[PDB]
């Protein structure tokens, strides 16, 4: 029933795929949805510098993420890792691990390179820290079926969803790609209404 | 409710385990469970001549895989990846993938190892294959209190459970260990009915 | 001064990958360099049905591994591991092991899927296998400046090089996934040489 | 010949380690070995609060990995991922990716945890930014013997040394486990002085 769509983005290509998985979600009668981002790790001044780029998402504390029942995180890919902000997140979670607050809950995930290098490892590593909450880990396998179109460059994996920044930061979201973060949205977002409801 | 223990292996280690796996799978009420392995790979004349060890449990279709809401999958690790033999099996599961046979379906594993290297890649690398058909993959955390006792050495991860053999194969699986197996079947059997039902 | 470019193809993406990496290695003065292929699990009638694809390349015994300096593997993707076959391969390298014959051997991988989703995956959990023989891993970075370029769809990673087959196995290795490869192929035999000599 | 072992650690026992990886790169004639850690990012407060432990070596600075030839690289694990503040740190890299500063250096990692899990995987995904700067992975394998040794509980992969804690953090790094650091620290820095020299 509650999903939250937690991201963390510095030149706004996560920021836009973070709306299309929420987009999808919404789509699923019963699911209430909230965007958040994690807290910039950068100082301000060097950020703005730097920089992009301000989001309109509110940003969220750790002890929040209780509340949920699907966790959806998006990370720009930092040489084949989840971004240091992203980790630097979920290393005030021992909280809710010292309790269990997270355990059982779906967690599924997407990213941005590149370049596209890294993409596929940034995702499973990620899944590595969310197993040790006990989470439950969902892929998207190949039911979106842009995943088959290899006629022009795209982000995406069975992993979950991904975005292609360009080296240079100017690409943005194709429609195919948040035609899959949409379903990444949508299915998790189901699944957690089926669990849930 | 229809949970398949599927497993590899040679001395019978990941044997034991399945076994506690599908004990505490029936703790469940609605979950029929069953236990099957996958074909042995290498001639009848050389297992003999280094083995056994010879198994009770039926021997598996690929077809099958899609009779079941919940596959537990089982392996020995071989230089930290599944065995040639589980992978050989999986390696048969195309048609099942084209179809979406498997999408969707609750997935986890445990092994088994030396030792002790390789326990948690063995785990992590199946992961990765279960993705690509969209399995929900499904990590035990540290609900299993015996994760925490390092007063003897003792396999079991938060991505799964797993025995040390011993570089000799003498070691059998300990109470400790069994115990995060049958957490992990138990776990899973009750997610299974959860969706399913 | 020795390289094996040892593969497995089924339908000849891999082969022409590896002719590729030898051609690379062949550059360096001071690298002999050999291409091998290992054996067929699948059985043969089942193979050719299948189906796909003879090849000139001797396949290679487990032992000869030992006479060389560096060892560059190439795998199609399954499921995002390494092929069955390629499994098989390593898992008859016990003897080699126990002796440590592969200790401190340059190890490189490349591969190929798809679609591209698993090719990040394959290579890193080949890895893994070569790290349990203390094999030292060569991943390529971003020296082959193809990897920049977004305008086409292209294979090869900062891991090693790959291709990228098509659905339909139809796509042939583009001039820029081949000279991906033979960078690879050129670099590790040169740090080969460095070595060695 | 210069080899730099480069650490976080909050608690002393990657301290303690990074020690013991120098004291064995320092067996090797012609190796310049230097110790140093990254920037506490927790504010001194927070840190004091809960600590210590204050660290003798100085730290390091992002451009200073340029000036080695080889970085062995430690941290705790953080739920199966390096550090925040080790990734944090790796995220300031950006410069030295662009410049090629970190191509072809040698590179290794060690951790410590827990209770255990997360040890490979820790390791493991380190490899995978190492891989970006297209850096020489050097994993140990099973040349230290008492990774062989399963009588007592013990850190220690083939994917590089590991240290266990204790859920309390009371555990210090026993012999074994140092015996280990120092043949990892012993081997990179023979390899490196090969390359190098
Ligand atoms: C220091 C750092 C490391 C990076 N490493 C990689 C990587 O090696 N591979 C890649 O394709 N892109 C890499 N990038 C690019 C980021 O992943 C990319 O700019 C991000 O996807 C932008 O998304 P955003 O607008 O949501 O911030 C790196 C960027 C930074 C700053
Ligand atoms: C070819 C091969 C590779 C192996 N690699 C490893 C490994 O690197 N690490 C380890 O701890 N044990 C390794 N082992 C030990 C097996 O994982 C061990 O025998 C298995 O866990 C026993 O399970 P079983 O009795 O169910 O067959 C290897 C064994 C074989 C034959
Ligand atoms: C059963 C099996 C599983 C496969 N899994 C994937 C995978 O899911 N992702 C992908 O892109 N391609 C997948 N493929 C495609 C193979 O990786 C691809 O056909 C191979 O790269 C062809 O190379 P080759 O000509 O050297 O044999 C799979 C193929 C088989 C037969
Ligand atoms: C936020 C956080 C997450 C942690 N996650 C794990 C983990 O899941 N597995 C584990 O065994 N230990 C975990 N630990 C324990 C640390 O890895 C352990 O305290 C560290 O190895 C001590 O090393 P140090 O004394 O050098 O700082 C975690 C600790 C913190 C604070």
């Amino acid at each position: 029933a509650k999903v939250l769509v937690l991201y963390y983005s510095m030149y706004g290509h996560i920021e836009t795929m973070a709306r299309a998985v929420a987009e999808g979600a919404s789509k699923v009668d019963g699911a209430e949805v909230v965007v958040k981002r994690v807290p910039e790790t950068m100082p301000p001044q060097l950020f703005e510098k730097a920089g992009g780029k301000t989001q309109t998402a509110p940003v969220a504390t750790p002890q929040e993420l209780a509340d949920y029942d699907a966790i959806i995180f998006g990370t720009p890919t930092r040489f084949g890792n989840m971004s240091g902000q992203m980790r630097t997140f979920l290393d005030q979670t021992g909280g809710l691990w010292a309790s269990g607050a997270l355990y059982g809950k779906l967690a599924s995930v997407f990213s941005s390179t590149g370049t596209g290098g890294g993409q596929e490892q940034t995702i499973t590593s990620t899944w590595t820290t969310l197993a040790h909450h006990g989470m439950v880990i969902v892929p998207i396998g190949y039911a979106a079926q842009e995943l088959f179109d290899v006629s022009q460059v795209r982000g995406g994996t069975p992993y979950g969803a991904t975005t292609i920044a360009g080296g240079d930061g100017s690409r943005q979201p194709s429609q195919e790609e948040l035609s899959i973060a949409r379903y990444q949205g949508e299915y998790v977002a189901g699944l957690a209404v089926k669990l849930n409801g």
